[PDB]
C-alpha cells in the first residue's frame, strides 16, 4: 500500500496523495488534485503512494524548482522511480547545457513554422469531423473527435500511416495512465522497436516528414545518431497522442454542461482565443517532475540526493494564491496565470501546435453545432496519471438546431 517513511522526511509533511488514483477522483481529476491545496496542507508534502515522493502543491515552489535544474534534474521525471529511470526520451530527460542542441533539433519539427503550413491541413479535418457528425444528434467525443483529429494530424506530421495509431495509443497511454498490463520500460521498448526500422529507413532515404527532419538533422553541427534520433520521436510520438486528446475533452465536457459560457463564444467567436487560454488553465492536466542531485533546503525542507518530486504543471494555475476564484470559469479573467505547458528549461514545444488545434475545435464546432449536452444521465469518469484524461464523453444535440458551414 504505502512505502515506509523515509527517516530523513518529517512524519507532520506527510500526506498520501496518489497520483494514479486520487481520492478525489469522483468529483473530477482537477479537483481531486486541487485537494492538494486546502487550507491546512503546506506548500510541500512527502506521500509514501507508489514508492514514495515529495509533491510541491503551490505554484510559486512549481515554478522554482522548474527554474532550478542544477538541483532539480529532468533525468529522472517520471514517477514511480523504475519508470523514470526508464525514462530516457530526449530532450526531455536532459538538463541544459547538453539539452538545447536536441530541444532546438525537435523545435525544428513542430514548431510555429511546421505549424503555420499545416494551418489548412488542420481546419479540413475538424470540419471534416465535424460536418459528418453533426447529422447524427450524437457522438462519443473521446473516439468520434478528441482522439482522430489530433492524431490524425501528428500522423501526418510525422509521416505515418493511420492503421499505426491503435498500437501506439495504446503504448503511449500504458506510459501516462498504467492500465497495468504493461511497465513504463515495457511500453517504451515497444516504441523505440517500432521506430528503429522507421528512422533507419528514412535515413536511407530522406523525405520531409517529422520523422526524416529528425534522423537526418544535426545537433549543434554535428550529425545525429540513430539511437538519438530514436528517443527524440519516441518523445515526439508521446507527445502528440495524449496532451491535446485529453485536453480536447476536458473542454468540450465542461462546455456541454455550460449553455452560457457555450452563447458567450457564440456571441463574441473574437474571444475563442482567450477562452482557450482560461480552459488550459482551468483544464490543466500534466504533473511530472524531477530528482535531487544533491542534499538541498528547500523552503525549509530538507531534501535528500536522489529523493524524487513531483511538481503538477496541473497546480500553478489552480493555485488560488495565482488566480481568485481558481475552479472558476472566466473567459475575460484579466492575468490568466499557469504553467500547463510547463516552466523552465523544458516549455511544450508543441504548445502552439496545442493551440492552434484547440482554437479551430472551438471555432468550427460552435459554428456547427453551436447546442448540445452530456447523455442524459451519463455519469462522466476522469483518469489521473503524468497526463490526466477523460475516458468517454456521451455527447447528444438535436440536428434542427445544427448547421452546414
Ligand atoms: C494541451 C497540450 C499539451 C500540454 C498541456 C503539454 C504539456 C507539456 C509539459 C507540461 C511539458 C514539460 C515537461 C517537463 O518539463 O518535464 C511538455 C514538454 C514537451 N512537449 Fe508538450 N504538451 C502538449 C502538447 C504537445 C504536442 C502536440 C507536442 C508535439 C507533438 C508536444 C511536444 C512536447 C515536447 C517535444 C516537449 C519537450 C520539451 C523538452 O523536454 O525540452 N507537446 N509539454
Ligand atoms: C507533451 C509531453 C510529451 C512527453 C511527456 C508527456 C509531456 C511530457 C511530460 C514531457
Ligand atoms: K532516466
Amino acid at each position: 500500500n504505502l512505502a515506509p517513511l523515509p527517516p530523513h522526511v518529517p512524519e507532520h509533511l506527510v500526506f498520501d496523495f496518489d497520483m494514479y488514483n486520487p481520492s478525489n477522483l469522483s468529483a473530477g481529476v482537477q479537483e481531486a488534485w486541487a485537494v492538494l491545496q486546502e487550507s491546512n496542507v503546506p506548500d510541500l508534502v512527502w506521500t509514501r503512494c507508489n514508492g514514495g515522493h515529495w509533491i510541491a502543491t503551490r505554484g510559486q515552489l512549481i515554478r522554482e524548482a522548474y527554474e532550478d535544474y542544477r538541483h532539480f534534474s529532468s533525468e529522472c521525471p517520471w514517477i514511480p522511480r523504475e519508470a523514470g529511470e526508464a525514462f530516457d526520451f530526449i530532450p526531455t530527460s536532459m538538463d541544459p547545457p547538453e539539452q538545447r542542441q536536441f530541444r532546438a533539433l525537435a523545435n525544428q519539427v513542430v514548431g510555429m513554422p511546421v505549424v503555420d503550413k499545416l494551418e489548412n491541413r488542420i481546419q479540413e479535418l475538424a470540419c471534416s469531423l465535424i460536418e459528418s457528425l453533426r447529422p447524427q444528434g450524437q457522438c462519443n467525443f473521446t473516439e468520434d473527435y478528441a482522439e482522430p483529429f489530433p492524431i490524425r494530424i501528428f500522423m501526418l506530421l510525422a509521416g505515418l500511416p493511420e492503421e499505426d495509431i491503435p498500437h501506439l495509443k495504446y503504448l503511449t497511454d500504458q506510459m501516462t495512465r498504467p492500465d497495468g498490463s504493461m511497465t513504463f520500460a515495457e511500453a517504451k521498448e515497444a516504441l523505440y522497436d517500432y521506430l528503429i526500422p522507421i528512422i533507419e529507413q528514412r535515413r536511407q532515404k530522406p523525405g520531409t516528414d517529422a520523422i526524416s527532419i529528425v534522423a537526418n538533422g544535426q545537433v549543434n553541427g554535428r550529425p545525429i545518431t540513430s539511437d538519438e534520433a530514436k528517443r527524440m520521436c519516441g518523445l515526439l510520438l508521446l507527445g502528440g497522442l495524449d496532451t491535446v486528446v485529453n485536453f480536447l475533452s476536458f473542454s468540450m465536457e465542461f462546455l456541454a454542461k455550460s449553455p452560457e459560457h457555450r452563447q458567450e463564444l457564440i456571441e463574441r467567436p473574437e474571444r475563442i482565443p482567450a477562452a482557450c487560454e482560461e480552459l488550459l488553465r482551468r483544464f490543466s492536466l500534466v504533473a511530472d517532475g524531477r530528482i535531487l542531485t544533491s542534499d538541498y533546503e528547500f523552503h525549509g525542507v530538507q531534501l535528500k540526493k536522489g529523493d524524487q518530486i513531483l511538481l503538477p504543471q496541473m497546480l500553478s494555475g489552480l493555485d488560488e494564491r495565482e488566480n481568485a476564484a481558481p475552479m472558476h470559469v472566466d473567459f475575460s479573467r484579466q492575468k490568466v496565470s499557469h504553467t500547463t505547458f510547463g516552466h523552465g528549461s523544458h516549455l511544450c514545444l508543441g504548445q502552439h501546435l496545442a493551440r492552434r488545434e484547440i482554437i479551430v475545435t472551438l471555432k468550427e464546432w460552435l459554428t456547427r453545432i453551436p447546442d448540445f449536452s452530456i447523455a442524459p444521465g451519463a455519469q462522466i469518469q476522469h483518469k489521473s496519471g503524468i497526463v490526466s484524461g477523460v475516458q468517454a464523453l456521451p455527447l447528444v444535440w438535436d440536428p434542427a438546431t445544427t448547421k452546414a458551414v
